[PDB]
């Protein structure tokens, strides 16, 4: 006895936006939806101004969305000791565990390591010679290397935590039980890695996490260990996919790649523009519940009513960006929310920006002749995961 549309609206194609988003933005920017898991209905938010209220305002709570009955985009009910499920000021204390490491200053200190590493992998890829798989030689091994040195994870457990991570970024691919099983193995594995540091500490985040275990009376082991897991998932899954998406946008209208080849200083502003353009999050968002009535553009969201944001739709608001439907690397202003907004703003924002910058610059400088060497129609996009990206990107040069 309800007539609210199912969200997501459709199964996704490549990085293509469902057109209902541009319709919704014009005519019904705040609309009711039935999310694929949990009970009941949620407001979908599709415009920037509203997005910033749902993400920004203290009267939207993510902790409140831990209730199993709360609508959600993913099978498992969310982990209460997860970062995304903390409201400030508890969220601020947790963010502070690890925050020092990810400041724009420290991340910039990594450009040299990160550059000599991208360089090394691009070597192995010219050893093997054209044509090769950009995913095998750059997209997976580069982000995986950086997060492992940063965290202090053994680069040799890659297949183990990659497996764990693909499962936990499941939308429709795996079931609640498949996923809760993987979670407990990850918890226990990550809990194991921090204990290795009990009588032998390390100069790496896992070190910091170990220290917080017996030297912080306000943070729980749940919270501390989950930070290891979430950093480790997010710290490679986002960048890996997001390199394949950037390369895909550039090579499909080769024009774009050629613009960067001429001026490898446009790379930073094109990363920011392609961060705006790309729906890396396939649909929805970690859900926020109103704790008090809150005024969005067209509706007062009531205390108890869930909302969910679509980052990529807010990034195509024509009130905020001139010619939003079009890729333009010479925009003067680009106030995108590809990295979210408010309390939960990406902690890796600066690292991901560095990782993409160094990946693209390198390609655009050493491989002028880079094209796709498989058809645009046969491209193996990852299916049934909360995030989009290619499983293989065979390139020629
Ligand atoms: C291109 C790279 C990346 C993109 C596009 C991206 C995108 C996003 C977005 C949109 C959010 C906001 C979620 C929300 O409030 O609902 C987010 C949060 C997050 N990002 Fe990323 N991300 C990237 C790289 C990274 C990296 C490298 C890490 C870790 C090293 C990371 C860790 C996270 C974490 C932990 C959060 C949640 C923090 C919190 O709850 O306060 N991300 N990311
Ligand atoms: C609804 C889709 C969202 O996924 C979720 O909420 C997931 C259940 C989270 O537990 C995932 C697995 C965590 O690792 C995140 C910290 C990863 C980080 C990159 C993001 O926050 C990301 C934008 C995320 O919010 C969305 C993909």
């Amino acid at each position: 006895a309800d007539a609210v549309p199912a969200y997501p609206f459709s199964l996704p194609h490549a990085l293509d936006l469902d057109p209902h988003y541009a319709e919704l933005r014009r005519d019904e920017p705040v609309s009711r939806v039935r999310l694929p898991y949990g009970e009941g209905t949620a407001w979908l938010v599709t415009r920037m101004s509203d997005a910033r209220i749902v993400l920004g305002d203290s009267r939207f709570s993510t902790a409140a969305a831990t209730d199993p009955a709360t609508p959600r985009m993913f099978p498992t009910p969310p982990e209460p000791d997860g970062v995304l499920a903390q409201d400030p000021p508890d969220h601020t204390r947790l963010r502070r565990l690890v925050g020092k490491a990810f400041t724009a200053r420290r991340v910039e200190e990594m450009r040299p390591r990160v550059r000599s590493l991208v360089d090394s992998l691009l070597d192995d890829m010219v050893a093997h010679g054209s044509p090769a798989d950009l995913v095998e030689f750059l997209a997976v091994p580069f982000p995986v290397a950086v997060i492992c040195e940063l965290l202090g994870v053994p680069l040799e457990d890659r297949d183990l935590f990659r497996t764990f991570s693909d499962a936990m970024l499941s939308s429709t691919r795996l079931t609640a039980a498949e996923i809760q099983r993987v979670q407990q193995d990850f918890m226990v594995y990550m809990d194991g890695l921090v204990a290795q540091r009990r009588d032998a500490p390390t100069e790496d985040l896992l070190g910091a996490l170990a220290l917080a275990t017996d030297n912080d009376d306000h943070l729980t082991k749940g919270e501390i260990v989950n930070m290891g897991v979430y950093l480790l998932i997010a710290g490679h899954e986002t960048s890996v996919n997001q390199i394949t998406n950037l390369v895909h946008l550039l090579l499909t209208e080769r024009k774009r790649y050629e613009s960067l080849v001429a001026d490898p200083a446009l790379v930073p502003a094109a990363v920011e523009e392609m961060l705006r353009y790309t729906p890396l999050v396939s649909a929805g968002s970690f859900v926020r519940v109103a704790t008090e009535d809150v005024e969005l553009s067209t509706v007062t969201v009531r205390a108890g009513e869930p909302c969910v944001v679509h980052f990529a739709s807010a990034n195509r608001d024509e009130e905020v960006f001139d010619h939003a439907d079009e890729l333009d690397f010479h925009r003067e202003r680009n106030p995108h929310i590809a990295f979210g907004h408010g309390a939960h703003h990406c902690i890796g924002a600066q690292l991901g920006r560095l990782e993409l910058q160094e990946a693209l610059s390198a390609l655009v400088r050493r491989f002028p002749t880079l094209d796709l060497a498989e058809p645009v129609a046969g491209l193996k996009w990852k299916q049934g995961m909360l995030i989009r990206g290619l499983e293989r990107q065979i390139v020629s040069w």
